[PDB]
């Protein structure tokens, strides 16, 4: 089983059911099951990082492409207003999914400070 | 348009930086919303994210390496958050593509 057993790995296996919104050899973009805002989804690496305090100098591409299809599927969403793009790291961060993850939250006023 | 961030890159006025590369500066916030609150931002002035080249893809990954790197390096050894805002609902302040890097406290659900 590639990608591992958290939740997002079996997502990824097509596992456990989700609501895709676009799908590449290197991500995926689902929405999230207790959506923040009236928009909220997430996109998230094929490739198993636990988290960005380990993520490796060769994984720079990987996740500017986690941040170019964000602001393409929040396009296609139509959030025209614009959006918020979050990672949550470790503990202080709220991590709860130790899959290396973008979420993009929209359709809303998003406030200051971020959490 | 010039922004404050470009004077910033041009060090034609000051800010506290962290690191500098040839494609990326890193600096605290003059606004903090977290014991610790740095930006990592591009050289390259790209407005905001939506308008992003997909040529552009491992600039904004080096953002957040770097953004991890200094996170390491100030000791956020307990996490932290990384934002990028777009346009107004996003509350974005600055139109040149900034990530923000918060930590040193608990942050909190919904991230605003
Ligand atoms: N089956 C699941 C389990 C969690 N999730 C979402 O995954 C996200 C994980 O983000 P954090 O790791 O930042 O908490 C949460 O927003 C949660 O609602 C999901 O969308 N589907
Ligand atoms: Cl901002």
């Amino acid at each position: 089983r590639p990608g591992g057993d958290t939740i997002f790995g079996k997502i990824i296996r097509k596992e456990i059911p989700a609501k895709i919104i676009f799908e590449d050899d290197r991500c995926l973009a689902f929405h999230d099951i207790s959506p923040q805002a009236p928009t909220h989804f997430l996109v998230i690496p094929k490739k198993h990082i636990s988290q960005i305090s380990v993520a490796e100098d060769d994984d720079e591409s990987l996740l500017g492409h986690l941040m170019i299809v964000g602001k393409k599927c929040a396009a296609d969403l139509g959030l025209n207003k614009g959006y918020r793009m979050v990672v949550n790291e470790g503990s202080d961060g709220g991590q709860s999914v130790y899959h290396v993850h973008l979420h993009v939250l929209g359709g809303r006023q998003m406030h200051w400070p971020p959490g």
